[PDB]
């Protein structure tokens, strides 16, 4: 099953970032990170992100190579990342704080 | 009721970090964080935390002040921290991954 939370940023909270986690693999869906990651690469200011602007596959190749992001692949060919890299990206982008309020303790 | 999870670190798994949550307040016990927090402050390397040491109240004052940690107090005078502060500290110490199975997304 999929587990999902969304938060918003930008001066008018119009830029979404969705964390989509697969319950079986524990991985996060890569696609949701790409518009913000590309804007960060281009100008260093994620508040400028156009959320409708998605990198082409050619642009995605260059982002994965530059940031040293490894991906897992599902049966349909869609790309996912590990929790550890997800957290590293949130911290790089200064977005951990935006998601602090999204987690709840569950006694294993 | 109290809910608890413990994980270990250091070269011989000799350093414990215990998360103790009160299910009525949602807060976590402060004291368990102090040995690792003091070591992080001193050398930035938590893997060299001395399992034998425990910070005095005077040392505790300094850590709470420096890291800007607010505390809640119970009827016995024991000190507790908020869920969001617990998450912030795990992130800062790069221990969120270690406790990943103890945290899930909020309900939508
Ligand atoms: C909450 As207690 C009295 O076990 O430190
Ligand atoms: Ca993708
Ligand atoms: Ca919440
Ligand atoms: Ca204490």
């Amino acid at each position: 099953a999929l587990e999902e939370v969304v938060r918003y940023l930008g001066p008018h909270n119009e830029i979404p970032l969705t964390l989509t986690r697969d319950s079986e693999t524990g991985h996060f869906l890569l696609k949701h990170f790409l518009p913000i990651l590309q804007q960060y690469h281009d100008t260093g200011n994620i508040n400028e992100t156009n959320p409708d602007s998605f990198p082409t596959d050619e642009e995605r190749n260059k982002l994965l190579a530059h940031y040293g992001i490894a991906v897992n692949t599902d049966d349909r060919g869609e790309l996912w990342i590990e929790l550890e890299k997800c957290l590293q990206l949130l911290n790089m982008l200064n977005l951990f704080g935006l998601f602090q309020d999204a987690f709840e303790f569950e006694e294993p």
